[PDB]
């Protein structure tokens, strides 16, 4: 009836799929290996629609669709999303009082798709995802949204599955399906949770209390314009000026150059969380001339170090807005890739004086896998 029910984080970035399987929870992986798909839509000339990987690999920007999560149950007249389509680099209009987005599916063929539209075929692939692990169709979930997603928001999520061709059973705060998977709902007495959310493109700190397995949020702050992309971009700034420097040429006059350095940074700065140097390596590069250079684990750090320390700012404003003390902390969550940073893990143990937060679940996983906890009950 209900089948195997699915635990989908569909974030601004990347999204993420687990399921339920022989009393565990399991991770899916993509058609590329991937335990994390980007929450990417693009469109070749040729006609084919590509998503996730492929379509944010893609050598090419206009017709390349990406944080639909910022448009999604928003208005366009809507004064966040009026700032935030100013740094999109495709095109948004209004359709139906709402900030469609307008593309070339190829041939000059142009076609609008509102925000649900988009995040549909993000879901889609997840679908895929989990129906080639399984072996068999998918037709209900568990979606997971940030905590601070109002109504419009949330039914937008779920119209988007919809769409997908998936029920969404239940719509689950991001940070309560984090706690969920490090099994906090299963305790006794009354905790306060703090949930340390550092994503793609967006921070988000969150105030929860249980209660007897009954999950609150109390307050909820961070940045919506800060994430592993801008840790990225910093690194992208030192090797643009050094390659400046070094040969007088501007990198940023070919953008399949920069698409190539902004792969091989990324790559580098995730290996910088367990090493302490990376090679980036890029064939021709820029007329011709090839790419080869070390980034240390002290640089990225000096490079990111007001950004990382910018984190703090919003965890003091929840626990005020709360009325908390570092010491009412019971347990301190990390959830998105970003929260791997050795700089970023220091920070948030020196803030609370010395507290060791949860681990166990990868924090690129942890609301997947709190949405597959779920997703297996449902399941039965
Ligand atoms: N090991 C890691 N070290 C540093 N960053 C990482 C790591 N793994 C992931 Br995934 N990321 C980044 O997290 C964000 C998605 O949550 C993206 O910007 C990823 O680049």
């Amino acid at each position: 009836d209900v089948g195997t029910v699915v635990g989908i984080d569909l974030g601004t970035t990347y999204s993420c799929v687990g399921v339920f399987k022989n009393g565990r929870v399991e991770i899916i992986a993509n058609d590329q290996g991937n335990r994390i798909t980007p929450s990417y839509v693009a469109f070749t000339p040729e006609g084919e629609r590509l998503i996730g990987d492929a379509a944010k690999n893609q050598l090419t920007p206009e017709n390349t669709v990406f944080d639909a999560k910022r448009l999604i149950g928003r208005t366009w007249n809507d004064p966040s999303v009026q700032q935030d389509i100013k740094f999109l680099p495709f095109k948004v209009v209004e359709k139906k009082t709402k900030p469609y987005i307008q593309v070339d599916i190829g041939g000059g063929q142009t076609k609008t798709f509102a925000p649900e539209e988009i995040s549909a075929m993000v879901l889609t692939k997840m679908k895929e995802t989990a129906e080639a692990y399984l072996g068999k169709k998918v037709t209900h979930a568990v979606v997971t949204v940030p905590a601070y997603f109002n109504d419009a928001q949330r039914q937008a999520t779920k119209d988007a599955g919809t769409i997908a061709g998936l029920n969404v059973m239940r719509i689950i705060n991001e940070p309560t399906a984090a706690a969920i998977a490090y099994g906090l709902d299963k305790r006794e007495g009354e905790k306060n949770i703090l949930v340390f959310d550092l994503g793609g493109g967006t921070f988000d700190v969150s105030l929860l209390t249980i209660d007897n397995g009954v999950f609150e949020v109390v307050a909820t702050n961070g940045d919506t314009h800060l994430g592993g992309e801008d840790f990225d971009q910093r690194v992208m700034e030192h090797f643009i000026k050094l390659y400046k420097k070094k040969t007088g040429k501007d990198v940023r006059k070919d953008n399949r150059a920069v698409q190539k350095l902004r792969r091989e940074v990324e790559k580098a700065k995730r290996a910088l969380s367990s090493q302490h140097q990376a090679r980036i390596e890029i064939e021709s590069f820029y007329e011709g001339e090839d790419f080869s250079e070390t980034l240390t684990r002290a640089k990225f750090e000096e490079l990111n170090m007001d950004l990382f320390r910018s984190t703090m700012k919003p965890v003091q404003k929840v626990l005020e807005d709360s009325d908390l003390k570092k010491s009412d902390i019971d347990e301190i969550v990390l959830v998105g890739g970003s929260t791997r940073i050795p700089k970023i893990q220091q920070l948030v143990k020196e803030f609370f004086n010395g507290k060791e937060p949860s681990r166990g679940i990868n924090p690129d996983e942890a609301v997947a896998y709190g949405a597959a906890v779920q997703a297996g009950v449902l399941s039965g």
